[PDB]
This record gives C-alpha cells, sequence and structure tokens, in this order.
C-alpha cells in the first residue's frame, strides 16, 4: 500500500459523540482508522463527568493507555481505579467497562484489531 | 489475568545501546506473550538520545506522551510534540532523536510480527 508518515496533533481531530444503548457520556477522535491501518486502529476517547461505558465483551480484544485523569474499570467481579500513566491489556471476551466518576474530563487511548471497527 | 491493570512506569525499562540506537529505554507494556496480534512498549528518549534512520516492513503507530520528539524522514526532520499521533507506513524510512534537555517519552505500537 501506500507510503509516507503521518505526523497530527490528536485534538486537530474534532471529538464525536457516541451514544448507543451501553455508552452515554462519550466522545470519540479516530486518529488511525480503516482507511489507512493494515492492522489496528487507534481511537482517542473522552469520557465526560458521569460518563459510562458499560460492561461488555467482544472476540477482539483492547489495549489502553490512560492519558488524563482517573478512569473507573468495571471487570466482571468489581471495580478498580487506574490513572494517567497506566495500561490495560483485555484479553478476548473479557467482560469489561469504563466509568468517570470525577468532575473532569478522562481521556484515554484505545487500540483494537481492524477487524472489530473503528 | 483477562485483564491486566498496571502504571507503565513499574515496568522495568530496557536499556538499548546499538549501533543504531543510544540513549533510549523501551519499556514492553504488552507484549508477546498476551497479545493475539499487536504489541505495546513505552520508549524514553534521553536529553541526546537517538533511534537512526530505519525500515521496516510493519507499520508503527505512535503518541507521543511526554516532550518534543524530533522525527527523522527518509529526507530531512521533523519536531512534533506531547499530544501527536503518528503513523508510520511499512518500509517508510524513520527514525527519532531527542534535541532537548529533558526526557521524551511515546507510546509505540507495531504488529506481533515486528517482535516487543
Ligand atoms: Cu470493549
Ligand atoms: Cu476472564
Ligand atoms: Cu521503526
Amino acid at each position: 500500500g501506500p507510503s509516507g508518515m503521518i505526523l497530527k496533533r490528536a485534538y486537530d481531530v474534532t471529538p464525536q459523540k457516541i451514544s448507543t444503548d451501553k455508552v452515554r457520556g462519550v466522545r470519540k477522535r479516530v486518529l488511525i482508522g480503516l482507511k489507512d491501518a493494515p492492522n489496528f486502529v487507534m481511537r482517542l476517547f473522552t469520557v465526560e463527568p458521569g460518563g459510562l461505558i458499560d460492561r461488555a465483551s467482544h472476540p477482539w480484544e483492547q489495549e489502553i493507555f490512560v492519558l488524563k485523569g482517573k478512569l473507573t474499570v468495571l471487570k466482571e467481579q468489581g471495580e478498580e481505579t487506574v490513572e494517567e500513566g497506566f495500561y490495560i491489556f483485555v484479553e478476548p471476551n473479557e467482560i469489561h467497562g469504563f466509568r468517570n466518576d470525577t468532575d473532569s474530563e478522562v481521556e484515554f487511548l484505545c487500540l483494537i484489531p481492524k477487524e472489530g471497527g473503528e
């Protein structure tokens, strides 16, 4: 495929609202999406105060790096909070979700294999 | 287990010193033990550190976490800062340098064929 290198400020991508049965109070920037990625995509999620990505599972893994704020991670059993500078690996089919219990925005990078979309 | 949650700083960095890389530390956050498709590394470039120009058959996806990163391109260079992402196409010549007086950090992900 194509050659070259893209270098871009992530906030130059406008954050679009995500609203589904299980997600509320969340916006997403697609940084490296399906139109360019050979194997895996890179997104930057913003969780507004009180926002929720409720427990779910899916047949692909997820790799996360927390960029800003204190993120509550929902597990099959219970929950745990992480903050900026933590990573998360979610195996395929593992139950997971996320909540922002703070009064300021939380931001994290989220990468999945491109078979799971962008 | 099915979910790993960890502070990246606590992962032991590995010093890299070769003919092409000097003044660099690498943390393997999500490695080949765990990754079905792609791995997550965190690089720290010391002041004056260098990852010299190279290419490889796989792409790279980067997010700059701290500092001002100088990106070497096939010709010339471009400096970027915290908050930038970089997508390096397969086979594209690239490298990195830190011309500043403090450490630069970036997240780097590659498909598992590239190793960790
Ligand atoms: Cu998920
Ligand atoms: Cu499990
Ligand atoms: Cu490379």
